[PDB]
This record gives C-alpha cells, sequence and structure tokens, in this order.
C-alpha cells in the first residue's frame, strides 16, 4: 500500500537519485523520518497504475507536460506553498506546474534547445554558409526530421501549437497555418534549395558533424554537452537567433516534483521540498550527482549562471514556451513532423504541408488509442474485424470527450458493438459508473439476453413493469450496486422523477431502424432534467438530407449549445436577425444548411453497409 510517517519518492535513472538521497538522509537525520528514493523502469507509465488504486510514492519526479495527464485524474495533490515560498522561484516555472488555476506541483529544474557554436540573426547565416564551404565546411547542421528542434523559427513569427487562454489551452485554436509559421518554414526551406542544409540531416549526421569539427553550429541541448565535452571541440552555448526581430521560442521543459494525493504524508512532503530540496545547498546535492542545468530557484539559479552554458538554456527558457501539460500534443507533433519533411523534401509546398497539418492537430480524434483485442468480460464470441474497428472508433469518442453515432445497417452487430464499449470501459478504464440504455420495447428482452450472452459480468437492471413493480427497483438503484440500467422511452419520460436523479457516465439511445416523434419528445425530457457528459445514438439509417432530422440529431450530440434557441429557423437565420426581419429558409439557402452540417458531423458518425463488410 502506502505507509505513513515516511516518504517514498520516485525519479528517473537518468537523474542525481543518489545525490537526491543524500537530501533524504539529512531529512531523516534531522527528524527522523526515514526517506527512501527509487528508480523503476518506465515510472511515469507505472505511477496512473499505483496511483489510481491508492498505492505507490508519496512524491514522483517527472516533466510538468506529464503531469497535465495526471492532475486531471486527480493522482496529483493541490501543493500549498506560501507567497513568501512562491516569491522564491521564477514565476513562469509555476505556470508550467498550474492545471485548472491549481498549483499541482514544486517546479526544479528548466531544459530549452541552446544554439551551439555569433548570429544574432537567422537572416545572416545565408552569407555565413557561403565562407565556411569555400573553406571545406558548413555554418549550422542540426537534426531536422524532427519537429522539436525545426520549431523555434516556426513559433518565431507568429507560429504556435495550442492558444493560451485565461487559465486553460483551447485545442481548437492551433497556429500550425498563420503567417508567422508559414514565413518561419519558408527560411527553413529556402535554406534547404540553396544547398546550404541538407534534407537527410537527422540527428545522428547533425551530431558526428559537430563533434569531427565538419559544422559552425548546431541546436541541441544539455543531452548533447557530455558527448561534446569528450570530443575536445572549443564550443560555446548561446541563445537563439533572432527571426524578423523578434526571438525564437523553443519548448521549456520544467524538471518536477509532484505530491500523490493518495499519501497520508502530505505535510511532510510539503516539508521535505520547501525546506530541505528547494534551498541552494538541497539543489546543489542533487546538481553534484547530475546536474540540473537551469533551476526553477532564483538564488541558486544567479549562482549557476557564473556558467555561460547554464544562462543561455535559462535566456532561451524565457523568450520560449513551456510545453503544454495535455495529450493533443501528440497529434499535434505527428502533424508538423510530417509537415516540415514534405516541405523540405519538395514532395508538399509549405501552404501546402501546413494546411494539412493545421488540420490534423486540430482533429476531433486527436488521442488516438489502439484496440487489438476485445474486453475480457467480453465472453462467449469473438468480436468481428469491422466490430473491433468499431469500437476502437467509440473508444476514441469518449477518449476526446465526443458524442457520436454508430449508423451501421440493422444486423451488423451494433447491440453487440455497444456490450464491447462499456466490457472495454470497465477493464481498461475504472468506468463502471451508471450507463442509461434507451432501446426501442420489442428489441428490450434481445438486449438484456445478448448482456447475458456476451457479458454476465455486467450486473443490468431492467426499468419495466407495473408502477409497483418499477417502486421495487428504486432501492437498487439507490446503492449504485449495478453497471447498466435498460429501459423504454416512456420511463425516461414518466419516471422523470426517479430516474433523472442518476448521474449518469455514458448514455445510449437505441431508435432501431428509423427515429419516430416520440424521439425528440425524450431527448426534450433528457435535455432538460438529465446529466449525462456522453452520449451515443444506434440508429439503422445514414445522416438524412432534411434539415428538421439534423436540427433533432444535433439537439441531441450537443445538449448545451441548444438552450435558449428552440428551433432551426431561430438558429440559422441568426446572423441575419439583426432587423427583427422574420423570414425562413429557402430551397437553396436550406441546401447549403444541409451541406455544411454533413460536413460538421462526418467526424461523429460511423456507418457500414453489409456490401463492404462479410
Ligand atoms: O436525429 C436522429 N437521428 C438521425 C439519423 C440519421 N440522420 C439524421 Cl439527420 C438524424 N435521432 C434522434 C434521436 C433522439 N432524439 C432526437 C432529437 C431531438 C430533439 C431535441 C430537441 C428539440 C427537437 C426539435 O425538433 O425542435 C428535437 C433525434
Amino acid at each position: 500500500k502506502i505507509e505513513e510517517g515516511k516518504l517514498v519518492i520516485w525519479i528517473n535513472g537518468d537523474k542525481g537519485y543518489n545525490g537526491l538521497a543524500e537530501v533524504g538522509k539529512k531529512f531523516e537525520k534531522d527528524t527522523g523520518i526515514k526517506v527512501t528514493v527509487e528508480h523503476p523502469d518506465k515510472l511515469e507509465e507505472k505511477f496512473p497504475q499505483v496511483a489510481a488504486t491508492g498505492d505507490g510514492p508519496d512524491i514522483i519526479f517527472w516533466a510538468h507536460d506529464r503531469f497535465g495527464g495526471y492532475a486531471q485524474s486527480g493522482l496529483l495533490a493541490e501543493i500549498t506553498p506560501a507567497a513568501a515560498f512562491q516569491d522564491k522561484l521564477y514565476p513562469f516555472t509555476w505556470d508550467a506546474v498550474r492545471y485548472n488555476g491549481k498549483l499541482i506541483a514544486y517546479p526544479i529544474a528548466v531544459e530549452a534547445l541552446s544554439l551551439i557554436y555569433p548570429p544574432k540573426t537567422w537572416e545572416e547565416i545565408p552569407a555565413l554558409d557561403k565562407e565556411l564551404k569555400a573553406k571545406g565546411k558548413s555554418a549550422l547542421m542540426f537534426n531536422l526530421q524532427e519537429p522539436y528542434f525545426t520549431w523555434p523559427l516556426i513559433a518565431a513569427d507568429g507560429g504556435y501549437a495550442f492558444k493560451y487562454a485565461a487559465g486553460k489551452y483551447d485545442i481548437k485554436d492551433v497556429g500550425v497555418d498563420n503567417a508567422g509559421a508559414k514565413a518561419g518554414l519558408t527560411f527553413l526551406v529556402d535554406l534547404i534549395k540553396n544547398k546550404h542544409m541538407n534534407a537527410d540531416t537527422d540527428y545522428s549526421i547533425a551530431e558526428a558533424a559537430f563533434n569531427k569539427g565538419e559544422t559552425a553550429m548546431t541546436i541541441n541541448g544539455p543531452w548533447a554537452w557530455s558527448n561534446i565535452d569528450t570530443s575536445a571541440v572549443n564550443y560555446g552555448v548561446t541563445v537563439l537567433p533572432t527571426f524578423k526581430g523578434q526571438p525564437s521560442k523553443p519548448f521549456v521543459g520544467v524538471l518536477s516534483a509532484g505530491i500523490n494525493a493518495a499519501s497520508p504524508n502530505k505535510e511532510l512532503a510539503k516539508e521535505f521540498l520547501e525546506n530541505y530540496l528547494l534551498t541552494d545547498e538541497g539543489l546543489e546535492a542533487v546538481n553534484k550527482d547530475k546536474p540540473l542545468g537551469a533551476v526553477a530557484l532564483k538564488s541558486y539559479e544567479e549562482e549557476l549562471a557564473k556558467d555561460p552554458r547554464i544562462a543561455a538554456t535559462m535566456e532561451n527558457a524565457q523568450k520560449g514556451e513551456i510545453m503544454p501539460n495535455i495529450p493533443q500534443m501528440s497529434a499535434f507533433w505527428y502533424a508538423v513532423r510530417t509537415a516540415v519533411i514534405n516541405a523540405a523534401s519538395g514532395r508538399q509546398t509549405v501552404d501546402e504541408a501546413l494546411k494539412d497539418a493545421q488540420t490534423n492537430a486540430a482533429a476531433a480524434h486527436a488521442i488516438s488509442e489502439r484496440v487489438e483485442k476485445q474486453s475480457a468480460l467480453l465472453i462467449n464470441g469473438t468480436l468481428k474485424h469491422y466490430q473491433l474497428q468499431g469500437l476502437e472508433w467509440m473508444v476514441s469518442l469518449y477518449n476526446n470527450n465526443l458524442n457520436g453515432i454508430l449508423a451501421d445497417e440493422m444486423g451488423l452487430g451494433k447491440t453487440i458493438q455497444t456490450i464491447a464499449l462499456i466490457t472495454y470501459l470497465m477493464e481498461h478504464k475504472r468506468l463502471n459508473g451508471p450507463y442509461l440504455i434507451i432501446v426501442p420495447l420489442s428489441t428490450l428482452s434481445n438486449w438484456t439476453y445478448e448482456f447475458d450472452k456476451w457479458a454476465p459480468s455486467v450486473v443490468k437492471i431492467s426499468y419495466k413493469g407495473t408502477p409497483a413493480m418499477r417502486r421495487s427497483l428504486v432501492p437498487q438503484l439507490r446503492s449504485g450496486k449495478f453497471n447498466v440500467l435498460l429501459t423504454t422511452y416512456e420511463y425516461i419520460i414518466k419516471d422523470k422523477h426517479i430516474l433523472a436523479k442518476i448521474r449518469w457516465k455514458y448514455m445510449i439511445v437505441d431508435e432501431g431502424h428509423r427515429m419516430k416523434n416520440h424521439h425528440c419528445k425524450l431527448t426534450q425530457v433528457l435535455n432538460t432534467h438529465y446529466v449525462a457528459p456522453r452520449r451515443i445514438l444506434l440508429t439503422g439509417t445514414p445522416l438524412q438530407n432534411k434539415l428538421p432530422e439534423l436540427w433533432a440529431l444535433l439537439n441531441f450530440l450537443l445538449p448545451t449549445i441548444f438552450k435558449s434557441c428552440s428551433t432551426f429557423e431561430q438558429w440559422f437565420n441568426a446572423p441575419f436577425a439583426m432587423t427583427g426581419e422574420r423570414v425562413d429558409l429557402n430551397e437553396e439557402e436550406t441546401i447549403l444548411i444541409i451541406r455544411r452540417l454533413h460536413k460538421v458531423l462526418r467526424p461523429f458518425l460511423l456507418r457500414r453497409l453489409k456490401k463492404e463488410v462479410e
């Protein structure tokens, strides 16, 4: 479990773990509290597993970005340092450990990419290579294949990953396509076509070139310094050049110390971190085992700044931007990796490659999660290839906080595909919470039966019967002992005073073949009185070319957005109602509205036909 009156700390093997242990020994010496320092293999991967249990370490040491995921799950505690302690650390480092307006960790170290040799501007480098190539060398050689290294000039003029709003990042405000991003990336390909730089240059080539004295400059980080020290090159470290009178913005990696929320030793971790480790002597002890580069502590940074290399990694960091703590970043990197490659290799123009990457980073199904096999709780049958493909798309809906439509033709096992989602959300996620399933009366008994065949594990209630029979089910609900609740549309409408009181995790409505008039009265109640974030619709029809049906589908998928607006006429006339004119849509206007809604809903519907399956 998680032992009281003691401290267990996890830090990576590539860090000053033995140095940190001495700070722990000094803590035990003065207080009596034992401090255990461990470096487990893939600790960033083991931490979310053990912390969800209520086990693992009291303190975790990792970069602030991975801490964003843990903070969302609620695995890390809201740290409570006084104003006076916060004033000791650089204010920007606290922003790296802020999640939903809460300090979730104590910043330790700081890392950013640096210019290693100087050219004050990027613009002055084409000239410099002319000289160096006459002498038999090259002015610059860095890893181009990876977007982490190429990004600082792209971000310089105006480029950005996600726009940082008041407190949070916007995963829809992506700046891979603006004037700035294009200006920077055009300059990069300019240098490639002028033969100053080669597009085939990777990490191994860029490194071996600077070490063998073949190139005058390179862009890397502190991790390289060790391998260049052993190369006897008279290298220096400075700030990255200014593009268009604006500085280059590299990504800032802040080593942080996070407190586990399952730990009974929270005040002990505050005392050890604030008073033993986040001190000049405390950081110095770690820095002696394995250097920390720049540090968040003003006092110890001013002293380390005597070394120009450390004052450099700190100049770059203050001028750059901190790495976003959100999982959407994986889609942004996979976008800009291929964007930069294609542009430079000539396979796409700058304006083309960036257009795609901007579309791909802002895509709804940003977070990817492979589904190889089905859930263990799903037995007495094996899910077909398209049915597994359907489970992967439905988990992607849950992962990216999207509502969706499974419009597969009747008899494609939508029922089994739904059942398979619930089982995977229990096996691989801790989502056992109440599931609402609204089915047609005709197939109610087939749903209760299919659950019995495929997932006997899943304890379900069947909200059906005479008034007295339903009143009998009331206590089992209040317990929350159940996993699923199956019912017809009439009991959602009639027995709202009992069913609306539950905090439904996921909610599923199966309309069968076609939707009916009573499906809208059902959603009118569902929207007003019921609480369910995630929603899924099971239909047999494809996306209709009728505005009333699309209006309905919209109110089912986005219940919040259509509060004040009752009709599609009021909704789509809104940009034209400034004069108080009341005119309905016409044939043409309506065709274009249908067209746009089909484009808008495209990533929320999954349909397969029988002729393309088998
Ligand atoms: O729309 C659907 N299926 C579907 C299937 C294939 N293509 C299309 Cl376009 C649609 N199903 C469907 C299932 C359940 N509840 C609704 C609804 C509604 C609603 C809520 C509030 C106000 C109004 C209103 O009418 O003011 C309507 C729609």
